DNA sequence: AAGAACTCTGTAG
DNA sequence: AAGAACTCTGTAG
DNA sequence: CATGCTACAGAGTTCTT
DNA sequence: CATGCTACAGAGTTCTT
């Protein structure tokens, strides 16, 4: 808070207020205020003020209760959690406003410390839409008359700026779709420099002084419509399902006349802002938080995996977590933050009984934390180190499969793939619990024997249940059972009704009166468990104390209780057909729930009921990916073999060709062309680098004779040429094998999936025997 | 601080306390002390406790005053700064000690909350000797009887561990002298894995389990000698002059019998620890904070420059400060920290009037800070952008000169050069102020006309002062003047006695009574100037108020004073022959003090009196570097020309040689040898990569015929052969030019230094005209 | 009038 | 017997 | 160099009435 | 994602004492 000169004074109704979502915005606004000279309209430290929103603020909609409105008036009670928040009460004190007053007159408006609050956020997809969203939603929920009478204003900054050489006027485009339309209407992207500002601090000194010179412009007054209140309740309200039905549709872009009305006169309706920016943020947060059913993992997590694949390919040597996070932020264009990325890396590399990653993609060296703190006892990322689990990843996410995935394009540059679809569905093996903007994601691990039988029966034709499982595919029968995994769990799973329950085990010695529990349900970390068992009041009347002798990889907890209470828990706590008296006592029963909300590869939410739907949706994607990989391999291999044959023919012909007595490249190429040599680009044949079949053929119909030229002389020896003849023989044999894999009865790549299944389960067993540390 | 159970009770004399230098040691201690079950040693949080020293603490020697000792007893008064320090008073509260009591008897020691305190620091140069040194110096200064009886102990973790395959006992070597003594006494470094632990948190789980299995070992009790107190006064407290005379000698390594006495029975004398670890830290910090007189920049800054040279060589595109800092911490092995590196990068890339870097090595994009806050108002390293100043660096630190520098070896791997000696001495152009462990470094910029004349007269023989300046070299005459720079300074410099003074300029309007100052003394930050003038109580009655309208890269401050006080400052504040009444009143002067303490390339401190000594010491280094560059160029160029002539004549001969009808490499190489061909390694000739003359000749006496083999076939064309013939002609012309540069009269490479001087001054003029922002 | 406190600057923790 | 109350994860400001 | 309030959703104890 | 006490020397400007 930098108080203005005439703040809370006589001229205070003419002042403004700057609301900054970040300290980068704080730095930009400080620079703009310290400009000073040549700005008769650009305000100085006076009449400006300053307030930092502290990142994400909370909405009052889910906090207020609206109780005791039966007295003929609707009174709203602020939450006790809402009252003591620092940012909200800070902006209340700064603006000098009161909740009870309804600012329907000019005098109560003049009571305010500032004349207009002008928020200033980044133009990234969150922020404006989120921070503005919750901010003006809170303002609408408490003081709609401020928004109606023009008290809230947006400081809209350019997102993408394109400069033409010799001209100093920006195009200052504000949306990605507008920039795409301008690029398509333009003939070419020549004599133009394109700059992306994914944050306010990206602006330079000349940039900030140019945009602050016209500070009277680019400030937009918010207006409230009659239909805005319904949108405010829908996007920010207690009823989550009410937004579910409007998070499955998609963002409606603004019409050209609406944008013209916005830019001609700066009156932004709240309904349009909620429908565009807030909805776009909500869709983005759904996509960035809910895992993909093909991946089983978050977009950030798949970005981390792609960065690890690119980083540890050359060398699997040790790397620190902060360095690896910087690497994947630099190379995969992660423009969000650093310590969230480091936290995601740490959680991905964690491995212990009850950890969310049953099959982690990273080998971890350092203190990642055991099951006692649930991964919260992990150390700092600067000294914790991670390396790539080479065998598990190389069997589980094959590079040949990684070529043919769809890829996410960021600013015209390649980034992490759209999805890694693996040989076994990680949406089934992994297990975690996330919230999102409208949905919840919960999964529990299935055993790697039911899923293995299911996939093998679907793929192998020798399994007698292959036809039966295919009939289950067409008719949703689900004959084979799916059971929760028993790995790292000495308890027993039970099924009742439509729910699975996990049970810990206990030993009772009545002559010693110690309740010794050795296995506990597979998610609660045994320390929050003993804190929760220390907060139950009735159990305080029944026990004496709790001692924990549990080390890494094992659990044993001894409970001392009153000698006369040992039977009392029988009468007070109960022993139903599903749980025992002691299981009710120590809360060793745990019902496991599944909320199977996933994001489609297109981008939308798909809901599921059981894991059979997950498996039967994941199976076709691997089907056509194997199918496309096989004929891509066939085409690129026939191109490789014809190019190798051309090399051999030129090698055997150049002795009598005598091309050495030629001047330049054109004459040599003409001679090779009139000798009938095939011109094909060998740099697209030796290394194809994810080229589709039609574009590979259209690239290879033309080509260059550079494979004649770029071949080194050292291959002139006859033994080398015999080795290349043997290589040609092996390439033709591989072509025959690929062709006969294309024509097999069930589907192409039938036995192929068998050896990746065998390799994956062998590597899993190897890592499972040595605490995933391998070596 | 976590309280140990039964600590400060009946068993308090049997306790211990773990003193951790930071959270990195804290994580290892939280792991090792508990370690689950199987804990004979390393008690599971029993009688141990935990305290963090918070990095670096202060020492009590420079805080206490020892006043009023005339009453027959020496009483010591603790400083007000020492009393309210968090860490010291925290450890006082944890140990339950009192300053007044001298713990001679056993009951006073039993009063203590813990039986002993065991320090736990990294084994890095820093921390052991520094943090240990200050901690036990504070203990010695207040309670020597605790150290005498054995209250103070420390745990001595192994710095380097060598593992033999099939054997699970590490060698646990503690010093690098011991480590490379073992390496030289060993036959070979085979069947051995070497692990460096540059910090405690780098130990793994099995490593900390192995160390805590024998926790009763590796704990050493400190003992106080009669000669310890003198060394305590030498290294800490007192005066710099008392330690200067012992920071020029060097560390004395411990004898073998002393180390045997330490390891046989764990009684470490304080004198040996002070003489080895503390002195080694002092020398390291002297080398780390005092700039080299050749470079003008410290070890960290030259590390940053070398990392920038490696990073921006392939592409000079923009990189963030954090990404570049991570790059230089990775590739240049900066094992100290992260944010200090980023701060050093920011200070290196700063450029404004009065900034410490008159010729920065990095061009900047962002808010690095103007002259008003003195660079303290720079933004976060998250978004601030840096790039390499391509022209200035490429003319100023030549890559051909960068090849031949000596290099710092870190763990057998190359790192930043030992010194980046430039074509013009940055120890003269730059200006800054650094304290260190015994010395102070202050410099003031000289103008780029006196130094240009000096260097040109030393180098160019056409300058009539060349012989006179050489006579000044042999006789220390220093005929040519050296003056402080006037760049970015509208004031005037004056010389009185042996000191230069910088003056601000002022305009007086007596009818308007406003003191308008437009330029203040060299390097005074605008803000502080006003805060310090606002603290002077005697000048409060003489002024009314102060206002500042100064924008970036300009100064104008208006002072309003009392109308009757305008003459009063004439009488009370005198106007001497050297200063005006107004200059004395507004403190518009500044005396330019210079403390020319530099570090030698060997490592020692060298002191200077004037900048002529700096110039005359820097000149010979460039002399032999140009000379050795000329021999290296001549040798590698004659090898290149014989290699090129060989390839040309072999292309001409292979038509009738007919080597294609040969089987393998050995037969082909034998045929080439029997035809009289010279085997020389073309990968050592095309790219020499800093090979000295003798080792280059000894590598090139042998070699390989791979240049026959690794040549691509595409060069078979006759126009290519004519191009390589022209290239051979140009190489021979360059050989002739190099040979005639070697034989010129003053020294080899005479006119060479003329064109780098011309290029450097042209690039400097370009930077000056563009505010060091070339684009 | 002499002497104890109090900041500064880079490189560390 | 209903409701307010507080955690609990993985990505983000 | 560890850390600190928040969103979002859904259930499960727990306190509290 | 800003920030907080420290070392080290030496030369100052206020502070009393
Ligand atoms: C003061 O205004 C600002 C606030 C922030 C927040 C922030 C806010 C906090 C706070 C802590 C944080 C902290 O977040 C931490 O990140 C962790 C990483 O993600 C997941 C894994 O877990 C997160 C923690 O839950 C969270 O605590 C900052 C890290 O980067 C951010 O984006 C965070 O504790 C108090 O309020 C950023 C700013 O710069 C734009 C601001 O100007
Ligand atoms: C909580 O974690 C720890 C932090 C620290 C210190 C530290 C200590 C501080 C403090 C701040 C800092 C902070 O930097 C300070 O500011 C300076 C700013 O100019 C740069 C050039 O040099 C920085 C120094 O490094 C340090 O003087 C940390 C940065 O890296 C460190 O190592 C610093 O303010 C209060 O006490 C030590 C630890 O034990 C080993 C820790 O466990
Ligand atoms: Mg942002
Ligand atoms: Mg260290």
């Amino acid at each position: 808070y930098t108080r203005a000169r005439n703040a809370g004074g006589k001229r205070a109704q003419d002042c403004m207020l700057l609301a900054a979502e970040g300290d980068s915005a704080l730095s930009l606004l400080r620079t703009g205020l310290t400009l000073g000279k040549s700005n008769p309209s650009g305000p100085s430290f006076d009449f400006c003020g300053m307030i930092s929103l502290g990142g994400v603020i909370m909405n009052a909609c889910k906090k207020v209760t609206n109780i005791t409105t039966d007295s003929g008036e609707t009174i709203m009670v602020r939450n006790e959690q809402l009252t003591n928040n620092k940012v909200l009460q800070g902006i209340v004190q700064v603006l000098g406003l009161d909740f009870n007053c309804h600012y329907k007159t000019q005098e109560e408006r003049a009571k305010l410390r500032y004349g207009c609050i002008v928020a200033c956020v980044d133009q990234d997809l969150d922020g404006c839409g989120k921070i503005l969203g919750l901010l003006l939603a809170y303002f609408h929920l408490f003081w709609p008359q401020l928004i109606i009478h023009g008290f809230v204003k947006r400081l809209l900054t350019p997102l993408i700026r394109v400069y033409e050489k010799g001209k100093t006027m920006p195009v200052e485009f504000y949306y990605e779709q507008e920039f795409d339309a301008w690029a398509k209407k333009q003939t070419s992207l020549v004599n133009h420099t394109v700059k992306y500002y994914k944050g306010l601090a990206a602006h330079d000194t000349h940039e900030v002084k140019s945009m602050f010179k016209h500070f009277d412009n680019m400030v937009y007054t918010f207006t409230l419509d009659d239909s805005a209140k319904e949108l405010f309740h829908i996007y920010f309200g207690g009823e989550s399902e009410l937004r579910k039905r409007e998070l499955c549709t998609g963002v409606v872009p603004l019409t050209e006349t609406q944008t013209q009305s916005i830019h001609s006169v700066r009156r932004i309706p709240c309904s349009l802002h909620l429908q565009v920016d807030t909805k776009a943020y909500k869709l983005d947060a759904i996509e960035r938080q809910i895992p993909n059913f093909l991946d089983g993992m978050t977009r950030a997590r798949r970005k981390i995996l792609a960065g690890g694949v690119k980083c540890f390919a050359s060398n699997n040597r040790e790397r620190k977590v902060f360095q690896f996070g910087g690497y994947v932020a630099d190379h995969m264009f992660y423009h969000h933050g650093d310590m969230s990325l480091n936290t995601s890396i740490i959680k991905a590399a964690q491995y212990y009984p009850g950890s969310s990653h049953l099959y982690p993609v990273f080998i971890g060296i350092g203190s990642f934390g055991s099951r006692h703190l649930g991964g919260k006892d992990a150390g700092s990322p600067r000294y914790i180190s991670v390396q790539l689990a080479s065998e598990f990843i190389k069997t589980m996410f094959p590079a040949e499969d990684s070529w043919l995935l769809p890829y996410v394009f960021e600013d015209g540059q390649r980034a992490e793939p759209e999805y890694y679809v693996p040989v076994l569905p990680l949406a089934i093996m992994e297990y975690g619990a996330n919230p999102s903007e409208g949905w919840k994601y919960t999964t529990w691990a299935r055993q790697l024997e039911d899923i293995l039988a299911l996939v093998r029966a679907y793929v192998d034709k020798d399994n007698p249940k292959h036809e039966l499982l295919h009939y289950a595919i067409k008719h949703k029968i689900t004959i084979l059972p799916l059971r929760p995994s028993n790995y790292n769990f000495k308890g027993h799973l039970k099924r009742f009704g439509q729910y699975y329950y996990s049970y810990g085990t206990y030993d009772i010695s009545e002559q010693r009166n110690i309740i010794t529990i050795t296995e506990l349900p597979l998610r609660v970390p045994t320390v929050a468990y003993i804190e929760s068992i220390k907060k139950s009041s009735n159990r305080m009347t029944f026990i004496e104390e709790i001692i924990d002798y549990s080390s890494s990889e094992t659990i044993e907890i001894l409970v001392k209780l009153k000698p006369n209470s040992l039977n009392r828990i029988v009468e007070e706590f109960k022993e139903t057909e599903e749980q025992d008296s002691i299981e009710n006592f120590l809360r060793l029963r745990n019902c496991l729930h599944s909320h199977l909300n996933f994001v489609k590869p297109k981008g939308g939410i798909i809901e599921f009921n059981s894991y059979y739907e997950i498996l039967y949706a994941w199976l076709p994607y691997r089907r056509e990916l194997y199918q496309k990989r096989l004929m891509r391999e066939h085409a690129v291999l026939k191109l490789r073999i014809i190019m190798e044959t051309a090399i051999v023919r030129y090698i055997n012909e150049s002795a009598e060709l005598n091309l050495s007595h030629y001047e330049d490249e054109k004459e040599a190429s003409r001679i090779l062309s009139e000798h009938g040599f095939p011109p094909l680009n060998h740099t697209l044949i030796i290394s194809p680098e994810f080229a589709s079949i039609e574009e590979l053929n259209q690239k290879a119909l033309q080509g260059c004779y550079t494979y004649i030229l770029s071949l080194q002389a050292r291959e002139l020896l006859i033994a080398a040429k015999t080795r290349r003849v043997e290589k040609i023989k092996k390439m033709q044999a591989r072509l025959d094998k690929v062709e006969q894999l294309l024509q097999e009865s069930p589907f192409p790549g039938a036995s192929v999936w068998l050896e990746e299944i065998d390799a994956v389960e062998k590597a899993i067993i190897k890592g499972r025997n040595t605490q995933w540390k391998f070596h």
